[PDB]
């Protein structure tokens, strides 16, 4: 650590950045739990309004329509991270965008007083449009103001923040506490108080010196903040580290989304950044802990909605286990970790799934199955991809890099989403194996083409990028 210290003014300034992290799991989750509640409110405005009620096509169509707007939404919250954090800074984007925190959860606050299932659709995508930014922003400001020896670390804070809001979410969601009939808008409606404490806390919070050193020239107010920060007057490693990256951005062109697909230094990165984001997704993470309290139901759990608040414990667990280990770890061997560990358990619950009826005792497999999938997700694939983009590239392209890597993330979230029933339909328990493929797959591509990033500068990085280009 050199002299660097773990100062108040640094935990402060990350703990506020993580509620829009717990923002992201929240909305993430949130919306499980209320279903039937929520199909009930669609049949009764369609037909308070004087139409016939909705066939069971159309109720499913709509509720797919409000789970789903919030992917589309922060497909495209998350790709559209360049237009803020350059313009108004890190600190400032976060602020600016609980305008939207604030209004999307009104519309979903609102909706059932409104009898309006379009202001329920339309609150799940400015939820979402916020969400995605966030997912972008909070990484970016995290990465960027860590001590580089515990950039992971503080880095797996924004997947804990996301953690424990599915847990909250999941918590609230039971029905003696906001998922009922009469206080499921509040359920939703909640997520405005995160946004009006982080929009509270946020101006206390210092901006990134390396957004104003590199991108603002203002070195001697980096270094002032810097020195706050990290709680020591010695900071001339990181200042020289952050005045090499100001030069090399000064040489090289404004970063696009597109150029980060030309050139050969930013291709192995970019690649890296998406495929990991991938490897997070095309696990079948959501899949997995949305269907857990069917799947557990049908290994005879007798209240599988404690099961899947269960699960929700143990993803909270094991992103704290992450969080301890992935200085001393590294990034590559937590992540192939994640990855292996869930390759076993998806299979296991193929096998267990295809044997349960015919042998007594598979039942408990199943159960078991689920539970450390989930545990190995949360030692790597979990909180690893979320920051990992943030340290693969320097300062001029981390921007559209981080927009791009996001943005894959949604996407291939929302097409886990749109594709798994049917798959599943066609497959049956075999459908799990999928996953296993992409997990095996992606834990070969970890192996051989993903550097370790722990304790490096982004200068360190980026060089022996451009080195292998060359
Ligand atoms: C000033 C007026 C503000 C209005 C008053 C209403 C405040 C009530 C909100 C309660 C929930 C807030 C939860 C915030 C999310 C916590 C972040 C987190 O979970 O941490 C992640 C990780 O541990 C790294 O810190
Ligand atoms: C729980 C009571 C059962 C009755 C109601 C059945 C639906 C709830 C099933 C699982 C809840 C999981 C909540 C934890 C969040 C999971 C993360 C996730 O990805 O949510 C899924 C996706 O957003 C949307 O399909
Ligand atoms: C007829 C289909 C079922 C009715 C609607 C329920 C499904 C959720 C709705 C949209 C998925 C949006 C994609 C992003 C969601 C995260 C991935 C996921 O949760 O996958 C499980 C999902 O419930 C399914 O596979
Ligand atoms: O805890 C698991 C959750 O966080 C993950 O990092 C993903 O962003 C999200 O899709 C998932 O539901």
């Amino acid at each position: 650590m050199g002299t660097q210290k773990v100062t108040p003014a640094l935990i402060f300034a990350i703990t506020v950045a993580t509620i829009g992290s717990f923002q992201f799991g929240y909305n993430t989750g949130v919306i499980n739990a209320p279903e039937k509640i929520i199909k009930e409110f669609i049949t009764k405005t369609l037909t308070d309004k004087g139409n016939a009620p909705p066939s069971e096509v159309l109720l499913t169509s709509l509720w797919w329509l409000s789970v789903a707007i919030f992917s589309v939404g922060g497909m495209i919250g998350s790709f559209s991270v360049g237009l803020f954090v350059n313009r108004f800074g890190r600190r400032n984007s976060m602020l600016i965008v609980n305008l939207l925190a604030v209004t999307g959860g009104c519309f979903m606050g609102l909706c059932k007083v409104a009898k309006s299932v379009e202001m329920l659709i339309l609150g799940r995508l400015v939820i979402g449009l916020f969400c995605g930014l966030c997912t972008g922003f909070v990484p970016m400001y995290i990465g960027e103001i860590s001590p580089t020896a515990l950039r992971g670390a503080f880095g797996t804070l924004n997947q804990l923040g996301i953690v424990v809001g599915i847990l909250v979410a999941q918590i609230f969601g039971l029905e003696f506490i906001l998922g009922s009939e009469e206080l499921w808008p509040l359920l939703l409606g909640f997520t405005i108080l995160p946004a009006i404490l982080q929009s509270a806390a946020l101006p206390f919070c210092p901006e990134s010196p390396r957004f104003l050193l590199i991108n603002r020239k203002e070195e001697e107010n980096a270094k002032q903040i810097l020195q706050r920060l990290w709680g020591t007057q010695d900071v001339s490693q990181d200042i020289q580290e952050m005045k090499d990256e100001s030069a090399r951005m000064s040489q090289e062109k404004q970063v696009t989304v597109l150029e980060l697909f030309r050139v050969s230094s930013y291709r192995q990165p970019i690649i890296i950044s998406i495929v990991l984001q991938l490897s997070q997704q095309l696990s079948g993470i959501n899949a997995v802990f949305y269907y857990s309290t069917g799947i557990f139901k049908d290994a005879g759990v007798q209240e599988p909605w404690y099961a899947t608040i269960g699960a929700g414990v143990v993803n909270t667990i094991f992103t704290v286990v992450s969080l301890f280990l992935v200085e001393r770890a590294g990034r590559r061997t937590l992540h192939m970790i994640g990855l292996g560990g869930m390759a076993f358990c998806s299979t296991l619950m193929t096998v267990s799934l295809l044997l349960k009826d015919n042998y007594n005792g598979m039942s408990f497999v199943c159960i078991g199955a689920i539970l450390v999938f989930v545990a190995f997700f949360e030692i790597g694939p979990g909180p690893i991809p979320w920051f990992i983009v943030a340290e693969l590239f320097s300062q001029g392209p981390r921007p559209a890099a981080m927009a791009v890597a996001g943005c894959s993330n949604w996407t291939s979230n929302f097409l886990v989403g749109l594709l798994f029933p049917s798959a599943a339909h066609y497959l049956g328990a075999y459908v799990f194996i999928i996953f296993t493929g992409f997990l095996i797959t992606f834990l070969a591509f970890t192996f051989f083409k993903v550097p370790e990033t722990r304790g490096r500068t982004f200068e360190d990085i980026t060089r022996a990028f451009e080195g292998q280009a060359h």
